[PDB]
Order: structure tokens, then sequence, then C-alpha cells
């Protein structure tokens, strides 16, 4: 009823279960005003949300319809690496169910995508991802009661032919972006908002893209990073979005009129094909061009809710009994990627951990490209980058690094098992840049 947006089928937890049949099939679908056939879970691009209450057992059974083999990450779950698998493959027509169950203290937004090493970006590329929502009691207070709540899956496409574009040569370098820049598998939707205060929560899924969010005319209030509230909202005038990473927003319509959320130029330092003359610079690629994410109608007469005072203590962490250097190095020409100077290899393990004890990582960006750099298994809290202090306190497993960046991150070591850190931009995840941790 009302005025329509597109946003993925929600499928909830019922009686403390959510068990659900998921199929990854090849699926033709109406897009951006053509038909193409994407991979898919669950028939949808982007795939069906799970929506999730904490102590929930979650029973997904993955069916896999595609031509070759995949697996699922649960990216942000802090859950056992044993269901969490890395190393799992699940063959064409097999199944495979994933059961856990949701943590005690756990809120915010996450997502399953494939994680099949070698496979990921063209899966990943071609549809396969859904989100993941935790709700909290948190929800309940009035602030954010009453709000308008939305999902926004931010995921960019490119077609040839009716299907996903290619890789080419320079996509296995630079990770590949598309030309079509999607919310919610929408070019450009509109949002015609029936309460003056928004709760959107968003999802870099897209290979490669960044998003330097911007709504015109209006801040955005931070209340959740990717893996849980802070502690109280943060405003900003901008929010960037590394591909993995997830934010949840308030946004306080004052006035009437319509408004373009944008993603603004951002240079992640992706590198361009040489060329002869033209002076003036070099051959970066420099900047993404502006884009325009979807249109938001502000109600009439809007009247925005107060933001709420508090969100969610950040617990505090015990001393930390080592401490570990992560130095990510790349070869563009030749597109391989490495950590510490070594590629993946699923036979080799690169660190070995204590459970119940907390770490901290320096890892160091010494490539020239911004690589987003991501922990399976363990939330972290990111105390500093480049020497000085992160803007919040939230439990985080996605941390942005440009060029000669360090971050320091506390890492807490919770289930035991073997699983792996990789960059986030998956094209280099497939092309080497990635290890192994192994808590004991
Ligand atoms: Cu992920
Ligand atoms: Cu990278």
């Amino acid at each position: 009823g009302g005025p329509s947006f597109p946003e993925p089928k929600v499928v909830r937890s019922q009686g403390g279960l959510l068990s659900l049949k998921l199929s990854a099939t090849p699926t033709p679908l109406a897009i951006a005003g053509q038909r193409a056939t994407l991979l898919t879970y669950g028939g949808s691009f982007p795939g069906p949300t799970l929506r999730v209450r904490p102590r929930d057992t979650v029973r997904l059974t993955l069916e896999n319809r595609l031509p070759e083999p995949t697996n699922l990450h649960w990216h942000g779950l802090p859950i056992s690496p044993k269901v969490d698998d890395p190393f799992l493959e699940i063959p064409p027509g097999e199944s495979w169910t994933y059961e856990f169950t949701v943590p005690k203290e756990l809120a915010g937004t996450f997502w399953y995508h494939p994680h099949l090493h070698g496979r990921v970006a063209p899966q990943l590329f071609a549809g396969l991802l859904g989100a993941l929502v935790v709700e909290s009691s948190l929800d309940a207070i009035p602030e954010l009661r009453e709000a308008e709540e939305h999902l926004l899956v931010l995921k960019d496409l490119a077609l040839q032919g009716g299907r996903p574009a290619p890789h080419t040569p320079m996509d296995w370098m630079n990770g590949k972006e598309g030309d079509l820049v999607l919310v919610n598998g929408a070019l450009r939707p509109t949002l015609v908002a029936q309460k003056a205060t928004l709760r959107l929560r968003l999802l870099n899924a897209s290979n490669a893209r960044y998003y330097r969010l911007a709504l015109q005319d209006h801040p955005l209030y931070l209340i959740a990073a990717d893996g849980g509230f802070l502690e109280e909202p943060l405003e900003v005038s901008e929010l960037l979005l590394a591909p993995g990473e997830r934010a949840e927003v308030l946004v306080r319509l004052r006035k009437e009129g319509r408004f373009l959320l944008q993603a603004l130029p951002y240079d992640r330092g992706a590198m361009g094909m040489m060329d002869m003359g033209g002076m003036a610079h070099a051959m970066p690629q420099g900047p993404s061009r502006p884009e325009t994410l979807l249109y938001l109608i502000a109600p009439k007469n809007p009247k925005p809710l107060p933001l709420p005072k508090a969100l969610s203590p950040f617990p505090t962490l015990p001393a930390p009994v080592v401490t570990r250097r992560l130095v990510l190095t790349e070869d563009m020409m030749a597109a391989r990627f490495f950590i510490n100077g070594q590629v993946f290899d699923h036979r080799r393990v690169d660190l070995k951990g204590q459970a119940q004890t907390v770490e901290v990582w320096e890892v160091e960006n010494q490539g020239d490209m911004d690589h987003p750099f991501h922990l399976h298994v363990h939330p972290f809290q990111v105390l500093s980058v480049g020497g000085r202090p992160f803007p919040y306190r939230a439990w985080k497993d996605v941390v942005n690094l440009k060029a000669g960046e360090v971050a320091r991150l506390l890492v807490p070591l919770r289930e035991k098992g073997r699983t792996v850190f990789h960059c986030h931009i998956v094209e280099h995840e497939d092309r080497g840049m990635m290890g192994v941790l192994e808590v004991g």
C-alpha cells in the first residue's frame, strides 16, 4: 500500500526459527528496462532479506543449481567457521544446510554471498547476494520505532548480450565496476517518504565500486556500523562505504522537496590503460563520475523525530596479548595481490591465535589502491588509521585502507577453527589477497 519502492522480499523467523530452502539458479529478470539472465538466490536480485532476532536458529539450505560449485559466506556473523566455512565446496546439483544460532548481543545489517576461491568475483558480479537483518530491542525506542525503515542494497552491474558482462584483464587488476549503478536492483528508484525520519540500512554489495554517499541538503546521522550500533548518533555530511561495509543512518527531512541521494566523486586509485599526450597529469583512472542513486521525496509538512540520545555502550575489551602485522602489496600488471608477500594457499595456515584472547592487528596498505580489509568470524574494533583515532566505537568487520594507511585493530578471538581474512575487492581476493587464520 501507498507508494511503491523496490526492496528485497523479506523472510522472517517464526517461533525462534528461520528455516528456508534457497536455490542459487540462473534467472531471467527485468532489469533497468531490459531483460537479463543473472545468477540469483531465491529467484531475485538482490536475493531475499533474512530478518531474525538474537537467539534465533537459522537453518538455510542452499540448493546449488549453478553450472559451477559455490558456497556461502555469512558476512559479519560471529558464528563458527565450521558453519561459515570458507573452504566448503557445494557441487552443482547438490545442497548444503547451514545451521547456526544468532548471538545474543548482535544487531544490525549483515549479508550472504559466495566465497568459493577463484570464482567469487564472477559469482558476486552476476547477482548472488542478499541481506540479513538482526533486529534489536533498541529498535523499540520511540526515536527508532516510528522511523520509516528501508534497506538500500548498493550494487552496480554491467550487461553484455543479456548476461552479466565478462571479466576483463583490467577487471582482475582494478576490480570490476559496472555502468548500471543500482539500488535494490533498480535504476534510480524514487522513494516517496511517508515519515519525516527515515532509518536507512545501507549495504555495499558491489565487487569494487565505492559509494561516497551524500544526500542533497541533508546530513546523515550514523547509528550503526558493519556489525552493530554506535554508542550514540554521529552526524556526518557524507559517508564513504567501501565494498562489503554496511551502515545504518537516520535521515531527518526538514523541508518539502525532492532530494537526490548521490555517490559523489571518489578516487580509489584504480589504474587506467596507457595513453599518448594530453600532458597535464599521468594515467590513474581518477575519481568516479558522480552518480544519482535514488530520489527521495519528503512528506507533506515534515516534522522529524528527535534523535535518540544514546544507542548501545561498546564493551570494554581486555588488554591484547599479541600484535600482528599484515602488509598488503600488489603487482598491478600481473594482477596479483599479496599479504606479507604471499598469495593465498588454502593448505597454508598463516596466523595461529588463541580463543578467548584479544590481539592487536596492524594492517598496512603498501599498495597504491584502496584495499578494504575483511576478517571472517571475529568482529573487530578499529582504534586508529594513519596514527589518528577512529571516529566512533562499534563493531566492524571491513576496514578501508587508502594507499599507505595503517589500521590498528582490536581483534577478540571468539570461535575456534580455521577461517580467512582477505581484501573485499573480491577480484583481488580471487587473485591472491587472502590468508588463513587458525584459532585454538
Ligand atoms: Cu563479504
Ligand atoms: Cu584489494
